[PDB]
């Protein structure tokens, strides 16, 4: 069957969009997964992971009696797919359950993993999701294993689809750097967004860099994927050393026996895969990466035997039973169990990126100082398998149930708690007039605050309004937040805050942030009233101020848009065109297409774009709210051509007498182009649609300004 | 962007059950079009379409000053992609504006004509939908011409995004038969559901089959196509020698002139298409089809010098000036005016499928009746342009507005008015428990009312409980609704029915519609009280019941489902896995992957499924309805593997003893295979589901009962 896909490949994908509908859950509208879970008995959950712990399925026996291993290897990897980039991946989710996450190369066995919990899933429902089930049994593999874990939130809602995420263009699993889509380039420069050094993987290739096992070159692979799932070198080398405590991988006989991955498997496999044909297929012949290393002399256990035997040994290199490239230490007893066969014992083993950890020289550092302080290195471990397993869970008022960590930890973007009253409806309605009175415009009210909201990213919850980073480094330093504009806007600002406030009595005060929120508010009024209407935009206090302390600059720094097509801005040429990267920041902001549609047709309008670009400001009615915009973009008496100089810049004449009307970018001239957003553009362009579009407008305004509102849950 | 349609270009596809979702909506969710229609001034909107005829925008000339013909053809194309094997295509949805119809070859220079009414559609706004807007331009174009048309009914809602459509295999537009996706096999036959003869066109090629130009070859797909668009000989020709009294073809010059289809053309083309290079690009200097051909010597004006021209001369093979086989008449006076030079005029021309209204046997005497008798030729050219515009509007009560005709048509499957008193909650009570003590079955009632219902198919409106159709030809001797057994069924209600109403006073009184449907929602109250639940079943009453010569028996046809999953049925062995014909189903029935999952889990439990097959029934307590077939089918107890007989008939056994417990088909299967079913399966499979699939269960059901009950909208 030819699809729409086929015939026009480049054409723009609205359905990211429209993913994660009420059509594809199967739960009522009504359903609030916190409530589920707060009613749920976790005590019991544990209970029931532990014992499943050596309760091992004849399908799939368990290593050495014990999952532990396995689980820990599955929760690393639902969590590990994680991009600082945008956001997306993590085990925020549950991904890990559908494609292509569920039949990545580097997830195999995984499936195995997942069909154990099945039973556990089943007797708590929907009290406990598959995203929250997950991490949860990491955590009880750890604690089992005799390993304290720095805590547990609940709250991961699952979700019923496959994610859009770009894992990367390549069309070969697997494939090694420098082909015809080639995610590297220059120097080893991985493309952004992606954390992963082939198309499959979690992070790097376990046999080294394209498979050259090289332990230094691995190490600077491991460094960069790392940075790029938000870990520094510290918590690198205690997630690596840590997981690597225990368990052990799968390399028994040759890849060529393992069959097709679940999504292409027969119908029979019943959502499993990897099938093999070598001996009994599982257990002691088991095949999942084809390495074959060991690295504990106990791997159901805790223990410091990690650090003592990379450092203790001499390597040497070998290959698997598959053929694969890995170490063996040199001279070595026979010391590590046997997984299956209490007569046999092997001598210690490594990976090429596990010898990354000694012999690159800023981890052989760490390293060192773990192995003489085995109390450091737990410590660590725990506090990085808590932030791997959390950092794409967003603001610590979504963290549920008894085990949350009290300590506030700065990665998490804290924001102060509120300790005194909130202004009321009668103070925002004072506070606005004075913002009004101030000189402020409609356009700098709106660009600010605007600036200040669409930071947030559904992805991994991070950013938004609350907290008034945009005050702070690095945020008031950003291109697209126009500096010097922005400075003089939150002068202003801070002005009105400071008179509020020392007028007040009883401990009420107003934050910048609210503020921030509440002058944008103030602008859309405005607007409105300049075009002849009475608007009322809602407005929700609560947002607290954060410190610079609590603001980590180099973590903040991916937040910054380099492309905001609501407005008009671009900060450099990219090889993805522009009007992709709007619909990608509509999805990261949860909006949908006629949301996007409305919003940027009122945006435009407002003066928000970067620079006061006229493209797009199809109004002579400038800071007024009203459709223009889309009136104006569908009028068949202009006819537009791509410049001479810039063919991302169309300039809009009058088709009768070649008169110059209007300029505009590729992002404001899809919407006159694409079938379905110009369907779109048509109804906030008819004669009827003026107050539709208001209230439309003030209706994603509001959204886009609680976004981060998780306070408000 | 790699996507998991590219890494698994087999697995089954549920995203067509999720469009249309209030995500791409504008409109609120309480936006009802035909409350908006209903005020709608058609009478001023028709006064502005008939100025529009004569207004010509410089763009896009008018030929002749008048683009009626121009708006005929987008009329007509906007219909003629109808398919009465699946219901799909048609005018119904306004499909016309969006991908990949916006951009199908035969589509060319109709974005021209859907340009020209974006003022009125503007004006008017939502009161008038642009698919309701598409067919009374074509209405209005004939009238201005001086045809009375047979009437127009509004009520057409528009859509916001693609339909999924099957519309062939070939990856090339246009490509001639034989290819390695052919949609020929055989002798000319065509693969259903398909009903035009090439990739990209509306029905057959206008130079003959495969572009030999033979009129009575070509003769043989015409008929072909248009039965498999619902029209018959008579209509056939009525409707084209109708549509080409009318206007011109457009060939001026080579076809290389013509650039990118609307989907493929640069963003500054703003929506439009098919930009030419060749002298002026429009008016004079058009390209369309590649054909030069003006039919008649008036064509802004109703005539009959159609089969004046096409019986008053003999015809010669030529070529038009961009290549394509034509007609020209031997000996002929320049009689044809010129579009735009009133002192040029030409000879009379033909396409090869104009000549086949003469040189095919059956279709000549038709034609010279027609010629004979022009008024004979008007009222069967109204007639079938009200049924080519009408056909996937559904039943009669959907119509909306001040034109539409009185007349009803056998071929609207029509029901007659309801005269009486309606049954009330009590007398339904009443009916329920007499049903029950009649001694039928859940199973029976159960399988009846399904039988009854799921004959709807929301593409065309067409099928569903109404009307009592189960009772009649062809239905009532259907494989699928195991005959015999239907018919012991019916006499038992009949029975129920005669009493019911032999009692009553004041009028009162229910149909067999209803009651088929009431005894239905009786076996499901019944089975959920069998698993110990007590639950009110929504009964809504007020269907009535048609006649045997009320039913075209063999329209009736396409609707035979020759594959039900939710019975478990397969007529016969298709080329198309039986999952998919799943999804397909759902898809007609309007359900999501939820309400699809849901739906088969219980009725496969009810006893459902056609012949008592024991497939997919995952129970010992059949007919109670319960969520055993997602606890079963999900229990990893079970191994799953194909029978030797039968590879799409699989046996599950337990996995230790390797006795027999189930047997499944495909359909069954799929449930605990696809990720995204299983991961719905596990919902209802779930300890804490019971209540929760049993309302889920009711509801589906009712929402199928009621598919065809727009006398309730
Ligand atoms: C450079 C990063 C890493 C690389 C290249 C890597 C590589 C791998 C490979 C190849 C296996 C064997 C899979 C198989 O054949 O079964 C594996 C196993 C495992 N990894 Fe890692 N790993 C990395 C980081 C992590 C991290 C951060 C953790 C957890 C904190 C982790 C925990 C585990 C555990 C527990 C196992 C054993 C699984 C079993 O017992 O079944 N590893 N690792
Ligand atoms: C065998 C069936 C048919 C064939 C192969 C066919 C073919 C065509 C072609 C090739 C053109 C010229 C496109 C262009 O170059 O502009 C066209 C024009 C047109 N056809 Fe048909 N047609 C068929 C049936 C119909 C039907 C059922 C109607 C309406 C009742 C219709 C009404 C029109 C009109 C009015 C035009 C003139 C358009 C203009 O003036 O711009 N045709 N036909
Ligand atoms: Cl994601
Ligand atoms: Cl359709
Ligand atoms: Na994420
Ligand atoms: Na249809």
């Amino acid at each position: 069957g030819t699809s729409n896909r086929d015939w026009w490949p480049n054409q723009l994908d609205l359905s990211i969009l429209h993913r994660h509908s009420s059509l594809s859950d199967p739960m009522g509208k009504d359903f609030n997964y916190a409530q589920a879970f707060e009613k749920l008995d976790l005590a019991a959950v544990k209970r029931d992971l532990h014992a499943l712990m050596t309760t091992s399925q004849d399908w799939w026996p368990a290593d050495f009696g014990h999952y532990g291993g396995l689980f820990i290897r599955m929760a690393w990897h639902s969590a590990g797919t994680y991009r600082t980039a945008d956001g997306r991946g993590g085990a925020g989710e549950g991904q890990q359950r559908f494609a292509p996450l569920n039949s990545f190369p580097d997830n195999a066995n995984l499936d195995k993993a997942r069909r154990l919990l099945w039973p556990i899933k089943q007797k708590y429902g929907r009290a406990i999701s598959w995203a929250d089930l997950l991490i949860l049994t990491g955590n009880v593999a750890l604690e089992s294993m005799g390993f304290k874990t720095f805590g547990f939130a609940g709250g991961r809602a699952d979700t019923w689809e496959p994610e859009d995420v770009y894992w990367g263009s390549e069309k070969i699993w697997l494939e090694l750097s420098g082909g015809p889509n080639s995610r590297y380039s220059g120097d080893r420069q991985l493309e952004n967004p992606l954390a992963a050094v082939q198309m499959g993987l979690i992070y790097v290739n376990p046999e080294g860099p394209d498979g050259n096992p090289d332990p230094v070159a691995a190490a600077r692979d491991i460094r960069d994927t790392f940075a790029r799932m938000a870990m520094n070198d510290e918590e690198t080398v205690a997630l690596i050393a840590g997981g690597h405590t225990f368990g052990k991988t799968h390399g028994a006989g040759p890849a060529s026996n393992v069959g097709a991955e679940p999504e292409a498997a027969g119908i029979e496999a019943q959502g499993l895969g990897w099938k093999s044909a070598y001996r009994t297929g599982k257990g002691a012949d088991a095949i999942t990466s084809g390495l074959e290393v060991t690295w504990t002399t106990t791997p159901t256990q805790w223990s410091h035997n990690f650090f003592e035997n990379l450092f203790g040994y001499e390597w040497e290199l070998t290959k698997s039973p598959a053929g694969a490239h890995q170490w063996v230490a040199k001279g070595a007893d026979a010391v590590i169990p046997d997984a299956f066969d209490p007569s046999k014992k092997h001598r210690p083993t490594m990976l090429t990126t596990d010898l990354s950890l000694r012999f690159d020289p800023a981890y052989e550092k760490i390293s060192r100082r773990f192995h003489e302080n085995p109390e450091q290195f737990a410590d660590a471990f725990a506090r990085a398998w808590f932030k791997l397993t959390h950092r794409d869970m967003g603001p610590r008022a979504r963290y549920l149930g008894p085990e949350v960590p009290a300590e506030v930890l700065l990665w998490q973007d804290p924001i102060p708690a509120v300790d005194h009253p909130l202004i009321d409806a009668a103070d925002a309605a004072e506070l606005k007039a004075k913002v009004l009175a101030s000189g402020l415009t409609v356009s700098q009210l709106v660009s600010t605050a605007w600036a200040a909201a669409s930071t947030f990213r559904g992805s991994d919850k991070r950013g938004g309004a609350n907290g008034a980073r945009i005050r702070l480094a690095p945020q008031k330093d950003w291109e697209a937040n126009q500096p010097e504009q922005l400075a003089a806007v939150l002068e202003t600002l801070e002005a009105i805050r400071t008179a509020f406030n020392g007028a007040q009595r009883g401990g009420k005060q107003v934050s910048l942030a609210d503020l921030i929120v509440l002058a944008g508010c103030a602008g859309v009024e405005q607007a409105a009233k300049n075009a002849g209407h009475a608007v009322t935009v809602p407005f929700a206090p609560g947002r607290a101020d954060a410190s610079q302390e609590q603001t980590d600059v180099e973590s903040m720094a991916v937040l910054e848009p380099v492309a905001d097509g609501f407005r008009n801005y671009l900060k450099g040429k990219y090889r993805v065109p522009a009007e992709v990267l709007l619909v990608d920041k509509a999805q990261l902001l949860t909006l949908s297409a006629p949301e996007m549609t409305v919003l940027l047709g009122g945006l435009r309008v407002l003066g928000a774009n970067v620079g006061q670009s006229r493209h797009g400001v199809f109004t002579a009615r400038e800071q007024a709210l009203t459709n223009d915009f889309f009136v104006n973009l569908l009028d068949m008496g202009t006819e537009w051509k791509p410049t001479a100089a810039d063919a991302d810049v169309f300039e809009g004449r009058d088709r009768a007498t070649g008169e110059l009307k209007w300029t505009g970018t590729r992002v404001d001239l899809v919407f006159g182009s694409h079938s379905q957003l110009r369907a779109l553009a048509e109804v906030y362009g008819s004669a009827d649609a003026q107050e539709k579009f208001v209230r439309d407008f003030v209706a994603v305004w509001n959204k886009v300004m609680n976004l981060d509102r998780f306070d408000l849950a």
